[PDB]
């Protein structure tokens, strides 16, 4: 009824017999060519793994189990008296399929609560790192040391039967859930609130308003925000570098400590965790030199002379998807209610207005639509959140619900060991020499 | 001459060139389909990622740059008065693809001695750590809080060009690979040696030799072991877990200590980095239950009622080869010389006599030969490396010479962000239907 391990253990037979089907009729049908392009192009264009949590709609954005962003908005549970789904509700329909009940929600708040408690060990750690060892190194260094309380590896030890993998993978998934607000908050006042406490958990708040409390923050809309935020980051299909790492060390059977730590340390590359500084940094200096007022004319001239000079707009352009990333959708509408006079909203809302017709213009990238880094940055500024370095820790834990909610299921289902075949150019070339 | 640096900066064109002039050619042509089946299972047998290191031969085993394990033994560097390859020696060859003379080993050998030093911030670290936190959770904790000491990931952030980033890359992984032995030594050390320290690198002495001091043991054959296990464990092609990962992570430009802290916890699962213990628990027990001195009747017969349960031998009847591992073979050669009445040992050997044999008559298992896991547990306990959790951070030291030397190629060959398609089950039931 409201207790989501139930809910799953009944959920799981079904689907595996429907996969155990699925395999027997397709199991042999191909869904795409290898190239050595492919390759040596990082797997481009290659499908190579099965992640249920989330699809890319070409015309609707990310979908989670079915739902739209707008869909997830509208039918998602909000704090009470608040609008913004919480990511309860969303890790909920995550391993479900289904949209929570009140309840529901509810039961899982109080659950991330009681689970909450660090180890006195990860605390010391933690409050002994020095200031210049990055946010994200520190987190991910503290799960990783987190996992001595991983059931998990314990009961794997132990010898215990495969079809109960997921059961302790459930557990270990909803305490590092629970736990993670707590790390990515002491990270957050050790670096930048010289080592001042986090306060303690309350046991009938949502998870993203302890997690706010913690962080020293008292502003309902920075909750409201934040809620938002740890919701739509949550999840984006299994072949991004945090969910495929996930993916790729859980099937070692790996615990969720050991593979969300992984995960993070991949999202701490410049290639994947960094866009939401890097149109932030470029928005700062934009609005520095051309000043708050600027008129239509005059900065449609400015994203001219940027495309002009060979680079692009930061958070703009997609190579499928056909509109507006509607989580940029989402935060724009949130700026348009809390913060619509703030001068760096404006240049991002004039952004809007402006670049997807110039690059409709020069006819060069496919879709000149805004994706959700583009707004990110300016609504975590607005309410006092200025430590751009720290950003990728917020993307981190609402990634958190998306990786684990799947990392249940592929136990669930039995997904083996990753292990594709590796070849030197070598190898390559012999190979493509015969035939 | 000795300067690796700039023997790799000449390679590197070359290489460049090679592949850019077959991606022309050959760029679209089909090497394998992709089935239904090899999403759901792993992508096993599919061909998805260039790694240039090492190569499995189906008839022979493992290959480092085209030279199998035996012609490695024979040809790398070995120390003065020892007889088993210097680990420095391999790296050199998986960088290069060229067997090393003694100056440019020796050389490498004091690289890493000057290299060594720890942060006090990781030291500090490690010192708290307690007696209930794994050996590898504490190994990829400390490597991930070395990522302070990386030049790349600042050098990257003031806007370097792509040309140099191997350069940088080849920086923090010799950086690392210095480091490694410190981490390991200490994280023994603290939790059973009750905390002594590990003393002072030598700057005189290779890699594996610093080690053991470090670790505190001062037996040469312990040392000539150590320098054997970290040479024939260093790579393994680039689609097990830890190569992979440390493959996957640095696509995304982290920087060489994420990547390889990400490997680690992807060594440390169970389907990964446990086969050695899992051999010496089995063999354990087996000893236990039958003594030291049991017939091959009788042990041929409690490996039949093995079989007959439906278990399997461990470190015997993988899929992989036609043949012994070389590496067993390696450790096999190196028992025999030092301890060759070792009870352990012993069974060791009986079994290699008597499991085959069986394996081949039930006709079930591929490849009735053994790997390296089942030989690498019992000469480590047999010189008191009795500490089973910790032999996966052995494993890890080793490993760190394969997939740091391919990330310094990934790097200067600009292999782009690893990004698969992913699907779900419902997905891939519309695809196969439309
Ligand atoms: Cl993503
Ligand atoms: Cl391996």
């Amino acid at each position: 009824s409201t207790n989501l391990k139930d809910i799953l253990a009944d959920l799981i037979p079904k689907e595996q017999a429907r996969i155990k089907t699925f395999r027997q009729q397709h199991g042999k049908t191909v869904v795409g060519q290898i190239t050595v392009d492919m390759m040596y192009g990082g797997m481009r264009g290659m499908k190579g793994l099965v992640y249920e949590t989330s699809v890319l709609d070409p015309d609707e954005g990310i979908r989670f189990r079915g739902f739209s962003i707008p869909e997830c908005q509208k039918l998602l549970p909000k704090a009470k008296g608040g609008e913004e789904p919480l990511p309860e509700g969303l890790f909920w329909l995550l391993v479900t399929g289904h949209i929570p009940t009140e309840e529901q929600v509810s039961w899982l708040s109080k659950e991330w609560a009681k689970r909450a408690a660090l180890p006195s060990h990860v605390v010391t750690m933690l409050d002994n790192f020095p200031t210049n060892l990055h946010p994200m190194s520190q987190l991910s260094a503290a799960v990783t040391a987190l996992n001595s309380e991983s059931n998990f590896a314990r009961a794997y030890a132990q010898g215990i039967s495969r079809t109960k993998y997921w059961e302790l993978i459930y557990e270990d998934s909803m305490d590092l859930i629970a736990k993670l607000p707590c790390v990515a908050a002491k990270i957050y006042r050790n670096l930048y609130r010289e080592g001042s406490g986090i306060g303690a958990i309350d046991s009938n708040l949502d998870w993203s308003h302890n997690f706010t409390n913690m962080l020293g923050y008292t502003d309902h809309q920075f909750t409201e925000l934040t809620r938002l935020y740890l919701t739509i980051h949550s999840d984006h299909e299994g072949g991004n570098v945090s969910a495929h790492t996930s993916h790729l060390v859980g099937s070692a059977l790996s615990d969720p400590y050991l593979s969300f730590a992984a995960a993070m340390n991949g999202l701490a590359g410049p290639l994947h965790g960094l866009a939401n500084q890097e149109v932030l940094v470029w928005l700062t200096q934009l609005q520095k030199e051309v000043g708050k007022d600027v008129s239509d004319e005059k900065l449609r001239d400015y994203i001219w002379n940027t495309l002009n000079s060979g680079r692009v707009v930061p958070g703009y352009g997609h190579a499928v998807l056909r509109k507006t990333d509607p989580r940029y959708t989402c935060q724009r509408e949130f700026a348009l209610k809390h913060l619509p006079n703030d001068p760096m909203f404006k240049l991002v809302a004039q952004l809007y207005k402006i670049v997807p017709n110039v690059l409709l213009e020069q006819g060069k990238a496919k879709n000149p639509w805004p994706n959700v880094d583009a707004h990110s940055g300016v609504l975590l500024q607005y309410y006092g959140m200025t430590e751009m370095n720290y950003y990728t820790v917020l993307f981190g834990v609402s990634r958190a619900l998306g990786v684990l909610a799947q990392l249940i299921w592929s136990r669930a289902l039995g997904f083996p060991l990753e292990r594709p075949k590796s070849m030197s150019t070598e190898g390559l070339m012999k190979f493509v020499d015969s035939k």
